């Protein structure tokens, strides 16, 4: 228990991550703030709100100070997917992915940073993607919105330290019902072929498995904790080995 | 006589870079459309604003209904706030965004489907060295170029082989924009410009700054169809800049 | 008590880096073996070479003989000379890649399959942001740290998802080597040493050096369960060296 | 035209690349010298050496500049495969392959930059490979001297700019006579098996094809010319996307 006394500030805050992220850090002493599009645990509090409106953060924050009177962590995961190769994106689609997923994180950044350096130290987490280094097809707005988030992650991480250390954690597929969604709309529902498909992405990790979201959890709370105090700037894969592999197969002398 | 008959559009097409570009292949052979905010040796110039989606489509349209092809984009918008992340206004940080990310998303959004409808395109996303590393007080324009790395990737990947899309990711090169940079930081001082400027130049281990048209060489390699089995790569241009540990070292 | 029972094997066990990383792993409660050319309250000493095969074949054995299995191997054996590529000997290149990158060959060969017989394992590689970017006279050392990640992701790619592999990348660090190369340039002036170690500290956006703890956090991390989804990475510990772009920009 | 009076060696001089980078060479006007294990005259000289045989490699630098007073191109372009994870490769084999990838280009670039320092300029490139940043299964020692390759050109660029550029050109799978024996060793010989998996390799880029020899030669022929006189301790690949995709399916929205 070493966040005892810390509070943290965690985004979408009822996803699969999020909700493993609120738990890891709740498990490990903090008293957690959640923030979501929902009313959707064992958070101190929670936010309906969209953090693409700055009134709305900017409000959500300043309450949270006023309560608890400190925020040393903020979890900036929040984040929205299309199917869809770049011309085949609408403009409003275009933007609002980059909005959800780019600005959001600044705008939560922008109003949490100056509460964590008044304290003297704060720990930001950007989580981002796999789809920050490289891409797969059909996901132009995300991959794109994946790879600005360690752009945003590397800026803060220049321009803060010592007093906030800002780095990234980039999971691989990660169980989560949006996974499920994205293995119904590619192979429908002929019996098991849902649960054929989860496999089979877990199958081109070397694991051979997908992550749980309390792996990234453990990662994110990792992050958080004085235990990194010399991590900063860096974007941490918990992607089961992917981003390592070449797919090409080998014979084998 | 390379691009013969080949269409290029190039956004930002009275920069530094741009300029240098649009010669580079009209050097080449390349009938060039321009495109930017302002009023040069190209067949076609659309003073137009990126960001919008009306002046883009026109633009594109108006180019391929008058020459049947687009064989080739750089997008090269770009602009620079300085300010670290806090203390943005929210209003130039989507301003930001929206010129480097989104300006590239709408030329891309009606060229590629012209480029997969003739058979053939090249893409080149003028990035920066701050697409894998961060300057001070950069915030926006670091994030909006590691973004463009992004949609690089991206369009390489859905639109293979048809379109090969890459990126080109200068260090500092002698441009307005970093004449400019220099006096915010030193003053209008003729003679302290230069010092500044020189002081980066020692930053990179070729130990002066990049020339325009070394960048504007490197796009015409990534047009050209010598470079043919490149796409989804990211071209730094930056005298080595990015392979430098700044740590010194016994000379021993 | 996160290691109780566990076993582990450290490379480089009297280093700066070396020592902080036995400490941490006996703290959370493994059984360490420690390796290297010298003589901390290990369960056990190897005084060895690590390019040494019958050595390195003796100690594994006894090891696994002993305690039946090899749950965490640390790679942390490492030297360096300064030399740029065409000043470095013959022999003395040679001695770098084999101490650095066979050294590591050799301990991962033996324990591999202990690991692979057993159920489980975690390798974690020491390497440095030279494994990302060169100094100047550094030839031998910065080839063989980039071969280092190679070895990392190879060993995660081959033998997951019952070991996970994986490199550890730091920043400038306060260690013997470290002390040493700033006497180098700087000479045995006591707080002439200290402002050399400072200017490199104020090169790191945190301000200051590493502390090998700091290192062996990130180690004894990687070595741990909560880890379990992370393999082939590099875990830079640079105090965000890598990230910053080393160029000046203007204020507000 | 562009290498006309100028010299280039180059390595490897008999494999696919090798010999593909000794034509493109001299179609832009170059004088080369090849150096192979084996016996082209395309070639203006040819020296049957070991590149990890230092004197040797000395021998050939020496009667190179004696015959004509510069070199200005060196392309490191030797290397050797063996298919086996890392414990299941013997200890000769390692070294052998560290030896002749890794050791073979430091000895080679270190005859040849003070010939280059004194004729006053150089370009280094270091035939590298998608190896050199990811890993396949059974590759452990080639893994291993393509990182190793990346770092020397990394080394040799910020040592010795700005007279001496060093580069490394990443390649995906090329088609070469090693494509073929490596699909011969993985499927054997079954109707047009060996075919269909070259086949299948390509499908695996992006491009949905594999390289031309002569397209990695394009670009190790603009890494020498002046063209690239801003580009120094780039890794570049040449690779059909290769290394910026990932092999996780997506549905389309």
């Amino acid at each position: 228990e070493e966040f005892t006394d810390k509070v943290a500030i965690v985004t979408g805050g009822s996803s699969g991550i999020g909700l493993a992220v609120v738990d890891a850090l709740v498990r490990y002493g903090a008293k957690v703030v959640s923030v979501s599009l929902d009313e959707k645990v064992n958070v101190s509090d929670h936010f309906k709100i969209d953090v693409t409106n700055e009134e709305e953060v900017k409000e959500a924050v300043e309450k949270t100070t006023k309560k608890y009177g400190r925020i040393d962590i903020l979890v900036n995961n929040a984040g929205i997917e299309q199917y869809s190769p770049l011309h085949l994106t609408p403009t409003e689609i275009w933007r609002r992915i980059i909005d959800v997923n780019v600005n959001g994180s600044y705008l939560m950044a922008k109003y949490t940073i100056p509460v964590m350096l008044a304290i003297g130290h704060g720990s930001i987490i950007n989580i981002a993607s796999v789809q920050s280094y490289a891409a797969t097809k059909n996901a132009a707005a995300y991959v794109t919105s994946k790879h600005a988030l360690l752009g945003l992650t590397r800026s803060v991480a220049i321009d803060y330290a010592p007093k906030i250390r800002c780095n990234a954690v980039c999971p691989g597929t990660i169980m989560t019902p949006m996974v499920i969604k994205a293995a119904k709309m590619e192979v429908g529902e002929d019996e098991n072929a849902v649960e054929r498909k989860i496999e089979e992405w877990g199958r081109q990790h070397p694991m051979g498995r997908i992550g749980r979201p309390e792996e990234v959890a453990e990662v994110v709370a990792f992050l958080a904790s004085d235990r990194s105090s010399f991590i900063t700037g860096a974007c941490l894969t918990v992607d089961g080995g992917l981003l390592s592999k070449l797919p090409i197969s080998t014979p084998n002398a």
